[PDB]
RNA sequence: GAGGACCUAGAUCACCCCUC
């Protein structure tokens, strides 16, 4: 556990942790007490289309935050790998 | 808070910044 954790979340997947108007992101912050900061649009890790997600706070809060987010991204991937994409 | 900027083939953009 550290006070600042970073994850790289594919761009087409980042909106899942942001949510409508950012209401999900805000939710995870209220629930964990940690601050989640996502890179600005168009800003990705070099040589990729992954947005940088920066989590900060107490070690316990940054770890819960990092876990719920990754869990959230992993949940999404599954649903997207099982179900048909609406268009 | 609300406009805006910044990116958008689809798969959510808060925070920061600007204006009030």
């Amino acid at each position: 556990m550290k006070e600042l954790v970073e994850i790289a979340v594919p761009e087409n997947l980042v909106g899942a942790i942001l949510g409508k108007g950012g209401k999900t992101l805000v939710e995870y912050q209220e629930l964990t007490g940690a601050r989640i900061q996502i890179s600005k649009k168009g800003e990705f890790l070099p040589g990729t289309r992954n947005r940088r997600v920066t989590i900060t706070g107490s070690p316990a809060a940054t770890q819960a935050a990092q876990y719920l987010i990754s869990q959230r991204v992993t949940y999404e991937q599954g649903v997207r790998a099982s179900n048909p994409q609406k268009v």
